[PDB]
């Protein structure tokens, strides 16, 4: 059980997270308003929401997303598309452990997903403090699915720190770094981090905790099953790192159930 703001902010930015996957929603002209095809985002296409900036195809592991400005709910979105083209998954398999102690001391990250936010970081982060400066009132939350909610991990640990505070939101996204980056990511100031997972989805057990990866506490546990609407009744929050009594389970995994937080997500064309 999850308190209905939680709840309401957690399907929110799923909604924000699905958008991005919508091919319209990657290079569209600044100051449209947002929408998706189909039952994607309603909640988004209630605002009052625009593209302060789209993107794809950017830097190295062909990063896609876009930066939106909602007015009623005051907030500025960093949004990360999750996999989709050949050359995401190529990066996905970079899977080494790469120092980021420019990060945080001992910390090492997945060598792509900390490549790629490395590669676009100097143009994201001027965007995001535009915005900031702009609409000072405003919220920045950066938000993904899988891929892109590593990208906005990693985004968020980088970025916090400079005068704004920065809330993550992340759906169904694999280990992101070793056991120093999980721990730093556990407490670190500035923003809160809500790493949501959905029951036997296989992507947030990868990759695996014996090649050196760690998750962050604490864990949202969306208990629902695929295609089941999810009611706040349905997620546990979970503690402790690397701990076992939600996603990270010893039962066999499930590809579907990667694509159905909230509603479905990682479809939009
Ligand atoms: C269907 C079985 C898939 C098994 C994948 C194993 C991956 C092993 C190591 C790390 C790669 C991580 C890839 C994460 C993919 C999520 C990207 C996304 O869905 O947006």
């Amino acid at each position: 059980e999850v308190s209905q703001d939680l709840f309401n902010q957690f399907n929110l930015f799923a909604q924000y997270s699905a958008a991005a996957y919508c091919g319209k929603n990657n290079d569209a002209p600044a100051g449209t308003n947002i929408t998706c095809t189909g039952n994607a985002c309603p909640e988004v296409e209630k605002a009052d929401a625009t593209f302060l900036y789209s993107f794809e195809d950017s830097g190295v592991g062909d990063v896609t997303g876009f930066l939106a400005l909602d007015n009623t709910n005051k907030l500025i979105v960093l949004s990360f598309r999750g996999s989709r083209s050949i050359e995401n998954w190529i990066g996905n398999l970079n899977f080494d452990l790469k120092e980021i102690n420019d990060i945080c001391s001992g910390c090492r990250g997945h060598d792509g997903f900390t490549s790629s936010w490395r590669s676009v970081a100097d143009t994201l982060r001027q965007k995001v403090e535009d915005a900031v400066r702009e609409h000072p009132d405003y919220r920045v939350v950066f938000t993904g699915h899988a891929l892109g909610g590593a990208l906005a991990t990693v985004a968020g640990a980088d970025l916090r720190g400079n005068g704004y505070d920065i809330d993550v939101f992340s759906y169904g996204a694999p280990r992101v770094g070793n056991r120093a980056f999980a721990e730093f990511l556990t407490v670190q100031t500035g923003g809160t981090l809500y790493r949501i997972t959905h029951t036997n989805d296989i992507v947030p057990r990868l990759p695996p905790r014996e090649f050196g990866y760690s998750h962050s506490s604490p864990e949202y546990w969306i208990k629902s099953g695929t295609l089941v609407p999810v009611t706040r009744n349905d997620i546990v929050k979970i503690e402790g790192i690397d701990a076992t009594g939600g996603n990270n389970q010893p039962n066999i995994p499930d590809i579907p159930a990667h694509l159905w937080y909230f509603g479905l997500i990682g479809t939009c064309l």
